[PDB]
């Protein structure tokens, strides 16, 4: 379940680009001479690929987010042009262009009337170079000015780093390379030319571990079932059959509740990985098992007390006191009242006497994790007294004083008891400072291969911890040593890896979405649908069941990072040809300056006469988009009443008209009376006048030698032509390489033999023998 | 005469100064108290204090619908303690709080126009009806109508 | 509404959530809204 989403997490695929990517190709079209006939030849003008702009500046700048999306997700991570190369059939050498659309422009222009020698002697010199010593080809290509910028991005910013067997070797933890237990090898030199990519491993950047406990609970549970499944599972335990033999001699009976090795190995499991994950764990037992308290007493003196909740630790240590220690020195019961800001431990240092005893409850009472930044990544390192286990020495020199006091007020079988629960434990000495030692090994080399800060916050919920499974646990440990194997080592970090990387990129997708969103001023959009899809993408969460303050508090603390360099390099070059691309398109103008005043139409080539404006220069300005928004139609309303030039900006559709006969009767200038009547600007429609030689009326144009006039124009842009030689760029890459993945495929790894792994300390984790 | 309302309120600023609270009683050590009801009612508190943006919207959409609404009223706010009172469930309050949303609501001119002559209707009336008694015990007692 | 109560209940563990839902959200809104219109 768990384990299930948190494995399947993939690594990021890489991206290999296949084609060019375009926004314009040329288009052939007519062209008038200055009075508005034909040339007798066609012109090749630069034009949108897909003219699906659509009318309000509001929907422009939604479609610019669109195709800020749609290059986004087309960004490769590595590029290799020999695979997007056709051969150019006018080529005198054969050679080859750097895509099937080059080729095509290519063939077209080559084969062509119209087209000039110089053009198609450059044709036929356009080839490819290959310089295989430096591993570079350069490829002929033909890209608009901006789909060139593009591509030249895309092939300067691979992502692609080379590859070698160091690499390979370095991307292992250090502490897992430092270790002597573990024996690495390989079988095989990879070649000069072998490339791979690092995954993003900046820490946590949303600090989920502050003021988001839901979602933090929900990543502390999949870390710990994560670490469960690869902590390793204790071998050559003691026969549990035997043991209650031999404890029920030890006790003679006429304690052994809950002792066996499913519980023992649920122990160990359940400590390391709940140290692994930072999971908070809850101590469950009863008052009534003195051996169950033992084990408590140990198990305190072992790990740290932050890693319980504050009420099962104070429980538990009210237990401890109250019918151990206090017992033993003939002390009144500690009536401990809950809430207090010390803990029974705490107030037991103070009052009791016995410097074995009390130096023992000063150490429970004030270890503590120490927070260390190694190998760049924050870990939560254990004291080193229980690193080497002399911790139980501690412990051992407390319990043998408590079984040597008295035991005042109590009578006789009480003191028995007392003692026979401590001998059981002592009995085990030696193999508890295996354990310790052990346990702390298994920590330590787990925790190599974590890749995410080791936050130390309490969760919203806690792992349930049986003092009967500490108890089979300290029991039954053997005199075998347990070793994570290099196998399972290698699974753990790929898998924190993978978690890692992936959590960084769906942070850069939803940072680089709202910063672009927020810079082309979407301010009707809701930002709900971004994080959803972060958390969705995230393979870990309920979105269903985040609630929607949570998702624009994760919002707010997204749009506060830096945008990453590639995303926000496309965002900005989105952004200076916005006004290029939106001013190319052939299904929307950018507003209708009415002027009541005869104007002259200005001639352009690929128009014949036309109503056009390329600047709106001397007239006032009315934004159509805020008037949308706003509503008022006042001031457009007595404008338009008073007849007082002016000019209504916004991204609005025209409808071509070709008729002299409509120019003369001036029908551009009746298409507002609308705006006044209706009281609305979304229908808006100029007209946009077009006369030449085949207006099917141009005799009068002809004839009579006049230069058409109309009281209205609109505000557009003259189509850029297309120059061959100018508009042919040579891209350069490399001319071969192989990228890998899985770098830890290549290394296989060892371990030594149990019996002789070393713990840090460079003595043997387990011996007793 | 209108009843009229704090502008940090209208504006709903002074919920940040609520969150600055709740955040300190959050973050506050509450001696002596059990451990795990602290827990409790710190995280409650969060509960709301993490609804900043939620909350200040709430507030300054109610002291909008407030305004708008308040437009309409013809006669003089008196302000008085009531008999008997309207009971508000402190849980509808939380409700409100916990689910209040994103989208904006306001009364629709069809509505204030309605809600508008509704009051100006009964003012009318109001005064009207005054007159009538008004002229009538006046004409009683200048005719001398003892009985 | 699911989705608040199953955050305010994993929020406050009560080893209360008792009346929220949206048609008390709309009466305590209308309530507020209508007393102080009305000075009840």
């Amino acid at each position: 379940s768990i384990l299930k989403k948190l494995e399947d997490i993939k690594p990021e695929q890489a991206k290999a680009q296949t084609k060019l990517f375009r926004i314009f190709e040329p288009r052939q079209k007519p062209i008038y001479i200055a009075n508005g006939e034909k040339e007798r030849r066609n012109r090749i003008y630069w034009k949108l690929k897909k003219d699906t702009l659509p009318d309000g500046d509001y929907d422009v700048r939604e479609y610019f987010l669109n195709l800020y999306d749609q290059v986004l997700t087309e960004m490769p991570d590595y590029l290799l042009l020999k695979d997007m190369a056709v051969e150019n059939k006018n080529s005198r050498d054969a050679g080859k262009v750097v895509d099937s659309e080059t080729a095509s422009i290519c063939d077209a222009i080559f084969q062509d009337e119209e087209t000039e020698g110089a053009v198609a002697r450059f044709i036929a010199e356009m080839r490819q170079r290959v310089q295989a010593d430096r591993n570079v080809v350069n490829y002929p290509s033909i890209l608009h000015p901006i789909d060139y910028a593009f591509n030249e991005y895309f092939l300067q910013h691979q992502l692609v780093e080379p590859l070698n067997n160091d690499i390979i070797f370095n991307y292992i933890p250090e502490r897992i390379r430092n270790d002597v237990n573990y024996i690495l090898n390989m079988d095989r030199n990879l070649p000069s030319t072998a490339r791979y990519i690092r995954p993003n491993l900046l820490q946590d950047r949303l600090n989920l571990h502050d003021n988001f406990e839901s979602l933090w609970d929900t990543i502390t549970t999949s870390n710990y079932i994560l670490a469960r499944s690869v902590v390793p599972d204790l071998k050559e335990l003691v026969s549990t059959e035997a043991q209650i033999q031999k404890m029920s001699q030890d006790l003679q009976l006429e304690f052994l509740t809950g002792i066996n090795s499913q519980a023992a190995n649920d122990c160990f499991k359940t400590l390391i990985a709940a140290m692994l994950s930072q999971r908070t764990m809850s101590l469950d037992f009863v008052t009534t098992n003195y051996m169950s308290l033992i084990s408590g007493m140990w198990l305190l003196t072992v790990v740290p007390n932050d890693m319980f909740i504050r009420e099962s630790l104070v429980a538990c240590q009210l237990a401890i006191v109250n019918t151990i220690i206090y017992v033993a020195f003939g002390m009144q019961r500690m009536h401990y009242r809950n809430g207090d800001p010390q803990t029974p431990f705490q107030i037991a240092e103070q009052q009791i006497q016995n410097f074995q005893v009390a130096n023992w409850l000063h150490f429970v009472n004030n270890n503590y994790f120490r927070q260390v930044v190694i190998d760049g990544v924050l870990n939560q390192v254990l004291n080193d007294n229980i690193r080497n286990g002399h911790v139980i020495n501690q412990l051992m020199e407390a319990l043998m004083q408590l079984s040597r006091q008295q035991f005042p007020t109590m009578p006789v079988d009480y003191k028995r008891s007392i003692q026979r629960g401590i001998l059981l434990l002592s009995n085990r000495l030696g193999q508890l400072v295996d354990l310790t030692r052990l346990l702390a090994y298994s920590y330590e080399t787990l925790m190599a291969c974590v890749t995410m800060n080791m936050q130390h916050v309490q969760t919203l919920t806690t792992e349930k911890l049986q003092l009967t499974s500490v108890t089979s646990l300290c029991m039954l440990i053997g005199n075998a040593t347990v070793i994570p194997s290099p196998q399972t080592l290698f699974h753990y970090y790929n898998v924190n890896v993978n978690f890692h990387s992936n959590y960084n990129e769906r942070i850069n997708d939803a940072v680089a979405i709202i910063t672009a969103a927020n810079r082309l001023n979407l301010y009707q959009k809701k930002m709900k649908a971004i994080v959803e899809d972060f958390l969705k993408r995230l393979h870990i969460f309920d979105v269903a069941v985040a609630p929607d303050d949570q998702m624009y508090r994760l919002r707010d603390r997204l749009r506060l990072l830096p945008v990453e360099v590639r995303r926000l390099d496309i965002f900005n070059l989105i952004l200076m040809a916005m006004d290029q691309i939106e001013r190319a398109s052939d299904k929307i103008a950018q507003g209708v300056i009415i002027a009541y005043r005869d104007m002259q139409l200005e001639r352009d080539e690929m128009y014949g006469y036309v109503n056009i404006a390329r600047n709106l220069d001397g007239f006032q300005q009315i934004n159509l988009e805020e008037l949308m928004r706003t509503g008022s139609y006042a001031q457009i309303t007595n404008m338009l009443l008073n007849n007082q030039p002016v000019a209504l900006v916004g991204a609005l559709p025209f409808v071509t008209d070709s008729s002299v006969i409509s120019l003369i009767a001036i029908l551009d200038a009746t298409v507002f009376a609308q705006i006044v009547k209706l009281r609305k600007v979304d229908t808006l429609k100029p007209i946009l006048y077009k006369i030449n030689s085949d207006s099917n009326d141009f005799y009068l144009v002809a004839n009579y030698d006049w230069v058409p006039i109309s009281t209205t124009k609109v505000y557009k842009q003259v189509p850029v032509q297309f120059d061959f030689r100018n508009s042919m760029h040579m891209l350069t890459s490399n001319l071969t390489f192989t990228v890998y993945s899985d770098l830890l495929a290549f290394v296989s790894a060892d371990t030594v033999e149990p019996i002789n792994a070393v713990a840090f300390d460079n003595m043997r984790i387990m011996n007793e023998l």
